């Protein structure tokens, strides 16, 4: 079997992406931010604290003829941005694009943080991570893609991210229309529980290529690039005017200024980030100063190619015995 889905960014910078899901019998269709950085899949419901719900979509499971609540379990996730959320468990029918998983661990939203009630666009998260992350006590429970990988033609998923626009996420196949020349695979580390794997390093602009293996993680959930101080500071000692700022929380550039292109290595292949993807606009409505999309991993503990390098390229999730990461040019 197969699944396809188009992905929609939220807004204007592309803070985010949604995808329609289809969970219970009739179905409930939700917008979820499918995210390769975590591993539960959890949704608003008729459960969250009512004040906490602002124009989201919410998932009823007593409407639901498939749903069953799966006793004693709980849930509770913090993520690295520092939002969270919690409550209970159902198992329901779950489709993705014609992809369909009958008993799908659905994590029911019993409490969320402000970060999301605030999101009114994003009904909940579909984890892509490994299962090792998965939150559920006390049994833990599966992701869609662990579940859904015996009935796949192929145990992969793909990520089309759109730069101001539509994309695709392909469950079971590799469209090979989608990119140009060949993919590049690179192995992945699965110790984490991440999408880990190893680039082969970056150049700044029309600069030298700067071999270095920078270790980090494929998160179509996170919204920037994360990475070493030395790298970032490299990039944005080439625009005119930026500088890191402590109250604003990194690096802005004037607005006026033209971003040069990133390029991060994927073993002997090279994906270019055109300097457009960089640009996050101004900090505050009618500034002139403008938020950058590459900012330094050194607070966080990890680097992270986030959608703004991952939109660049056409991305394979190999989630065969031995994972693989595919990288190509598009
Ligand atoms: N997109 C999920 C996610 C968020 C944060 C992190 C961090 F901060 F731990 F790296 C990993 C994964
Ligand atoms: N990395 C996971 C994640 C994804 C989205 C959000 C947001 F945008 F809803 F705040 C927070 C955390």
């Amino acid at each position: 079997s197969t699944g396809s889905a188009t992905t929609t960014p939220i807004d204007s910078l592309d803070d985010a992406y949604i995808t329609p899901v289809q969970i219970g019998t009739p179905a409930q269709t939700l917008n979820l931010d499918f995210d390769t950085g975590s591993s539960d899949l959890w949704v608003f419901s008729s459960e969250t604290t009512a004040s906490e719900v602002d124009g989201q979509t919410i998932y009823t499971p007593s409407k639901s003829t498939t749903a069953k609540l799966l006793s004693g379990a709980t849930w509770s996730i913090s993520y690295g941005d520092g939002s969270s959320s919690s409550g209970d468990v159902y198992t329901d029918t779950v489709s993705v694009g014609g992809l369909t998983v009958t008993g799908q661990a659905v994590e029911s939203a019993k409490k969320v943080s402000s970060s999301f009630t605030e999101d009114s666009t994003i009904d909940g998260l579909l984890g892509l991570a490994f299962s090792t992350l998965n939150t559920v006590s006390p049994t833990q429970q599966k992701t869609f893609f662990d579940n859904a990988k015996a009935s796949l033609d192929s145990p992969v998923f793909t990520a089309d991210l759109g730069y101001h626009a539509p994309g695709t996420y392909n469950f079971g196949f590799i469209d090979t229309t989608a990119y140009t020349g060949s993919i590049t695979y690179t192995a992945v580390s699965t110790k984490q529980g991440f999408w880990e794997w190893t680039s082969t390093g970056y150049a700044v602009g029309s600069g030298t290529f700067k071999s270095t293996s920078i270790d980090g993680i494929a998160d179509t959930g996170t919204t920037l690039l994360y990475l070493p101080a030395t790298v970032v500071s490299a990039y944005w000692a080439q625009v005119s005017g930026a500088k890191s700022s402590s109250s604003v929380g990194g690096y802005v550039f004037p607005c006026s200024a033209t971003l040069p292109s990133f390029t991060f290595g994927v073993g002997s292949a090279r994906i270019v980030i055109p300097g457009d993807y960089i640009d996050f606009g101004p900090i505050s409505t009618g500034s002139s100063s403008c938020f950058g999309g590459i900012q330094s991993s050194a607070g966080i503990g990890i680097n992270i190619f986030g959608d703004v390098a991952l939109k660049a390229a056409f991305v394979v999730f190999n989630g065969a015995t031995t994972p693989t990461l595919g990288f190509a040019s598009k």
